[PDB]
């Protein structure tokens, strides 16, 4: 098998002529060349069968991928393992080559107003794709944003995906968690699990932030800073927003803050479109059932030239609503992956 730093990646012969690219979670990245297809990829090693967590993000990852179908969302075009369950190591999953991400982009590159309009319009698109399927990304972040040349983006990465479970989201204070730190709701920090769609908004207001400046908005150093970040730039909630928040525990915790002032948004972004300032401030809406939707915001005056929701699609077959051990678990990630073999 060809050997990249010093590592089995075992992928031919169909694949060839390998370079090292980057860091998955379980596995390195590769780009190679697709002999059928004539066109480099991208291919991924998972290598997860010794913990039933990381076949957890494996499998999860695996089933939502294979049926979803998105301009925006990037596919899976080929799984390469082993033909048996006994000699079943690791799995390689196959993607497009992309030429960049937004986190390495945003490193280096000041982005006109152009390119943050419709950077925004294509992860909205992609985002009311996966929420109509009754789905949470939960981790979106510059760095799962991929780019090819001509700037089409594509959304990389559903291992902490989860179906939507609105009527189970409360819990308590301190608890949860949920996404990188930087890109995290408040209330995953006071009473939520982060099982609603308004989780995914907030970070993709996060991310548009990001694009205004090229730094992240609410930079927290740990856990319990994240937090001070987000009010001290949003201000001390309302009375009415923290009477939202019947936990005593996170609603008196507020309550012994000193006030806040609002920091404007055109203080914070003195060059940016007004109209992206008024989208940022309906995504980054403390109170979670105040925050804008994904269909409203692709709807957002900011949108305009873009918007068509005769073009913006949504999912035919919504997931409707599991752990158990790692066993089974390779067992069904062996089932799942049996379409792409010889
Ligand atoms: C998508 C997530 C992602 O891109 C980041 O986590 C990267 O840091 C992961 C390593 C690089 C992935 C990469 C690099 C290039 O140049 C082109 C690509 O198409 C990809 C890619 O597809 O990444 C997927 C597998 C993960």
């Amino acid at each position: 098998p060809e050997m990249v730093r010093g590592q089995v990646f075992d992928v031919g012969p169909r694949y060839t002529n390998l370079s090292y690219i980057g860091e998955g979670a379980y596995g390195m990245v590769c780009s190679a060349y697709d002999n059928l297809n004539k066109v480099r990829v991208a291919i991924k090693k998972i290598s997860p069968f010794e913990h039933q967590t990381y076949c957890q993000r494996t499998l999860r990852e695996i089933k939502i991928l294979l049926r979803f179908r998105h301009e925006n969302i990037i596919g899976i075009n080929d799984i390469i393992r082993a033909p048996t369950i006994e000699q079943m190591k690791d799995v390689y999953i196959v993607q497009d080559l992309m030429e960049t991400d937004l986190y390495k982009l945003l490193k280096t590159q000041h982005l006109s107003n152009d390119h943050i309009c419709y950077f925004l319009y294509q992860i909205l698109r992609g985002l009311k794709y996966i929420h109509s399927a009754n789905v949470l990304h939960r981790d979106l972040k510059p760095s799962n944003l991929l780019l090819n040349t001509t700037c089409d983006l594509k959304i990389c990465d559903f291992g902490l995906a989860r179906v939507a479970d609105p009527d189970h989201d409360h819990t308590g204070f301190l608890t949860e968690y949920v996404a990188t730190r930087w890109y995290r709701a408040p209330e995953i920090m006071l009473n939520s699990k982060g099982y609603t769609k308004s989780i995914d908004i907030w970070s993709v207001g996060c991310i548009l932030a990001e694009m205004l400046s090229n730094r992240p908005i609410f930079p927290g150093k740990h856990y319990l800073d994240q937090l001070n970040h987000i009010l001290g730039i949003l201000g001390s909630p309302s009375q009415e927003d923290l009477n939202c928040i019947i936990n005593l525990k996170a609603r008196n915790y507020l309550l012994s803050l000193p006030h806040k002032n609002k920091v404007p948004w055109n203080r914070l972004f003195p060059n940016a479109d007004s109209k992206a300032l008024d989208l940022l401030d309906k995504m980054l809406t403390f109170n979670p059932h105040k925050r804008i939707e994904v269909e409203q915001a692709l709807a957002h005056p900011y949108l305009e030239q873009y918007y068509d929701p005769s073009d913006e699609p949504i999912a035919e077959a919504p997931f409707k609503f599991d752990d158990l051990p790692k066993e089974k678990l390779k067992e069904l990630i062996f089932e799942e992956t049996a379409r792409f073999q010889p």
